[PDB]
């Protein structure tokens, strides 16, 4: 069998922008011909900030992780032998972002803030296939409140 395509998509028009408290939902999309044996399909979602600065002249950098979510969508972490059959497969995933403040996605001279989901397809006697896809976070969008009578 052969993996013909492996992609990540985010469920939503515009591309979804996320913020504190939001659920990020998406899928790992896999197209296969024939059959393939897999150990696991894993996802790893992460948000982090990295910054750079100079001091009289020794250069420094600092990193902070905002969250780190891991999930096994197929198989088992041990290194299961699940079989993916001919056709198209969309493996759903979802996770919730922290409710506390999250820095806006950013790339600049002095540093960056990045959020992403990484998918890993692990197969017997083969190197993992790894794919990353960024998603955009805004610190401030629209705070939804509810009122009751």
């Amino acid at each position: 069998g052969k993996v013909k395509s492996l992609t990540i998509s985010f469920d939503c028009s515009n591309v979804p922008v996320y913020s504190s408290g939001d659920t990020v939902s998406g899928r790992v999309n896999l197209e296969v011909t024939g059959e393939i044996r897999v150990k696991s399909l894993k996802i790893h979602a992460r948000g982090h900030a990295k910054v750079r600065w100079t001091e009289s002249t020794q250069n420094y950098t600092e990193e902070v992780e905002y969250f780190n979510h891991k999930d096994i969508l197929i198989g088992h972490e041990r290194d299961g032998f699940h079989t993916i059959h001919s056709g198209r497969h969309e493996y759903a995933f979802s996770f919730e972002l922290p409710q506390t403040p999250l820095a806006t996605s950013f790339e600049g001279r002095h540093g960056s803030v990045r959020y992403w989901v990484k998918a890993e397809l692990h197969r017997p006697w083969l190197l993992p296939v790894k794919l990353k896809k960024e998603f955009t976070v805004f610190e401030h969008i629209d705070i939804n409140l509810e009122h009751h009578h």
